[PDB]
């Protein structure tokens, strides 16, 4: 063991373990003074062109605004900013649903419906605020006492190719429309249901990008006992975006408000 510690704003902060790395950045799980627990990320910045930066100081506004908004955007309770590094103290959480949908045996049906209505109003949110992720997928949400919140905004740059929507893959807003984000719920919801997202068993990567954009390439949909849920993912799956369902549309469908 340690007395490893984090300043920030003057408060002190015992470390238990870290959880993330990468990209000149770390995940901390913390104690704070109160013995109270905590997740502090950091950033350091010499290694930071100004677009990086440019981009750390919009997703710190962002997750700021957004937080009185919503209590499904992750809570930021903190943060110090500086020249060279970035400290930002968030509640902290029990796992990741990507790595929980891979542990978790089936799925309880009233569970599902309450991610998914979670997931709904955390990217409707965002939404609001002309935020449009477009990039979504199950890594981006955090179970924090059985609630899913939101924690990255697709903001501030092998991943699962396995969530990724039609209309990404043509330019390779005025291609990407908040359409975008419903496929991609789609695809996690998708995943909620029948155990796997559309194009799992696809392939080399290249070739599952081939069904996403084929129009010809059917989805299946088996019949699930819950009817509602199956037209949710008809909806959110459909290529065109023109023709996909709406948040504002889901929040209305039948689905998550009859029970
Ligand atoms: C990068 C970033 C992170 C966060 C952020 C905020 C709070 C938080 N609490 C937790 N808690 C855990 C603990 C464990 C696991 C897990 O299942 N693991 C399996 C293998 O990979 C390592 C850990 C996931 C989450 N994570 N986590 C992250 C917010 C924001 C806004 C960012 O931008």
């Amino acid at each position: 063991g340690s007395n490893e510690c984090i300043s920030v704003k003057g408060r002190i902060y015992s470390i238990l373990k870290q959880i993330g790395s990468g990209g000149s950045s770390k995940v901390f799980q913390v104690l704070n003074e109160k013995k109270q627990i905590y997740a502090i990320k950091y950033v350091n910045l010499e290694e930071a062109d100004n677009q990086t930066l440019d981009s750390y100081r919009n997703e710190i506004a962002y997750l700021n605004k957004l937080q009185q908004h919503s209590d499904k955007i992750i809570r930021l309770y903190d943060y110090e900013i500086t020249d060279q590094y970035i400290y930002m103290v968030m509640e902290c959480g029990n796992i990741d649903l990507n790595s929980w949908l891979k542990k978790k045996k089936s799925i309880d049906p009233w569970e599902r419906k309450s991610y998914w209505k979670n997931m709904l109003e955390a990217v409707h949110t965002i939404h609001q605020h002309g935020i449009v992720h477009s990039d979504l997928k199950p890594a981006n949400f955090l179970i924090v006492d059985g609630m899913l919140k939101l924690i990255d905004f697709g903001i501030a740059n092998v991943g699962t190719v396995n969530y990724m929507p039609p209309e990404a893959i043509k330019d390779m807003k005025s291609k990407i429309s908040p359409k975008s984000d419903v496929w991609s719920l789609g695809c996690i919801l998708y995943y909620m249901t029948y155990g796997k997202t559309p194009f799992q068993q696809i392939i080399n990567q290249i070739s599952k990008l081939h069904a996403i954009i084929d129009p010809n390439h059917e989805i299946e949909f088996p019949d699930i006992p819950e009817k509602d849920l199956q037209d949710v993912l008809k909806c959110c799956l459909k290529r065109d975006p023109k023709q996909r369902i709406s948040i504002p549309e889901l929040l209305a469908h039948p689905y998550v408000q009859i029970q």
